[PDB]
């Protein structure tokens, strides 16, 4: 009866998924143009999409016209140098000479200037969009990633993020992360940690302008699309779990609250990544597929709220790959804000989530 409201929500959220094809078509066309234009440039010759065939992703479950795209570009024989003790932010250096290095034009002494590479990236896409019909660049103010935001027609918006790709083994700060062993298995954790990692240009703590931040959204996607202890989770009537549903609700709950109190400015610092990160932690605490039965959707969603609430109240939310990086440290989000969102979430669940209606 109470899980009934939740399924109602999900059905209406699912509604904005049939006509993706008409908008996703316009996104694919614009990013193919931009890729080909950037490949025509020496510094960006190896540029490419993250998952070809998965052009876009939807960060905002409630804004289906807002698309997220990642352009990756391989940097062979990269040498990272961790910035301060932040565990997630790195200066980028090169094992090889600038003659062997196409990013050579972007060096600032020994390090890869994120601001120089971003400037050129933006200029090319900017100059190129001027020769694409119904598209404009609204572009920034987010540390570097995303680099640009495009406005296709006057309706669809695409965030384009540059990312360096490295095929070397993941940095030491990730040694004790990705604690999937009891859930998806040690075999799988070992397979995933053989994949590339990415660095996206992001400022760090005034600010340090040339840092890069580790990014694992390709691993996040891989886990969500292959998410169960049973290899056949969600492949038949008898093994339908509510993991993905719960993450949607978590996401929708935060976006609605952010909308509900946009005039107040306490929830501006929270994002979908925070509830995705907490969601993965809950999967780790609850690794059996029987702890996510669809008939238990109400109870499962409640556990995600209760975990997240404890994260706010204790001010701990470890990045799921870099356990010593705390998304909720007082240096990143202040206590007043966490207490405000605590109060609202606590209100919402005590009244069967009126923000859902
Ligand atoms: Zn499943």
């Amino acid at each position: 009866m109470g899980a009934s409201k939740l399924r109602a929500v999900l059905e209406k959220l699912k509604l904005s998924r049939d006509d993706i094809s008409t908008a996703a078509g316009m996104v694919k066309g614009v990013v193919d143009h931009l890729l080909l234009r950037l490949k025509c440039d020496s510094a960006f010759r190896g540029v490419g999409l993250l998952n070809t065939g998965s052009y876009y992703e939807h960060v905002k479950i409630s804004a289906p016209n807002e698309f997220d795209v990642m352009f990756k570009l391989e940097v062979p024989r990269i040498q990272l140098e961790e910035y301060s003790n932040t565990r997630a932010y790195y200066f980028v250096k090169f094992k090889r000479n600038p003659k062997e290095n196409p990013l050579s034009q972007f060096l600032e002494g020994e390090i890869l200037s994120a601001s120089k590479m971003l400037s050129k990236f933006r200029k090319i896409i900017k100059e190129e969009i001027n020769d694409i019909k119904d598209t404009d660049v609204i572009m920034r103010k987010r540390g570097g990633s995303p680099a640009v935001t495009l406005l296709i027609s006057e309706k669809i918006s695409v965030d384009i993020t540059l990312a360096l790709e490295s095929k070397s083994s993941w940095p030491a700060s990730t040694q004790e992360g990705l604690r999937i062993q009891n859930w998806l298995s040690a075999k799988v954790r070992k397979q995933l940690r053989l994949k590339p990692f990415y660095l996206v240009p992001k400022h760090a703590k005034g600010f340090q302008e040339e840092t890069w931040r580790l990014s694992f959204s390709h691993i996040e996607k891989e886990i969500l699309n292959n998410h169960g202890k049973s290899k056949t989770c969600c492949e038949n009537k008898e093994e339908k779990c509510c993991r993905k549903d719960c993450l949607k609700l978590m996401k929708y709950l935060l976006e609605q609250l952010k909308e509900r109190f946009k005039d107040k400015k306490h929830l501006d610092k929270f994002s979908s990544y925070h509830v995705k990160t907490a969601f993965f932690h809950v999967c780790t605490q609850n690794p059996q597929d029987s702890q996510w039965d669809r008939k238990d959707l109400g109870l499962c969603f409640d556990n995600c709220v209760t975990y997240f609430l404890q994260c706010l109240r204790t001010e701990k939310l470890e990045n799921y790959f870099i356990p010593e990086f705390n998304l909720f440290s007082s240096n990143l989000i202040d206590k007043r804000s966490k207490e405000f969102l605590t109060k609202q979430i606590e209100y919402e669940r005590n009244n069967e989530f009126p923000v859902f209606d």
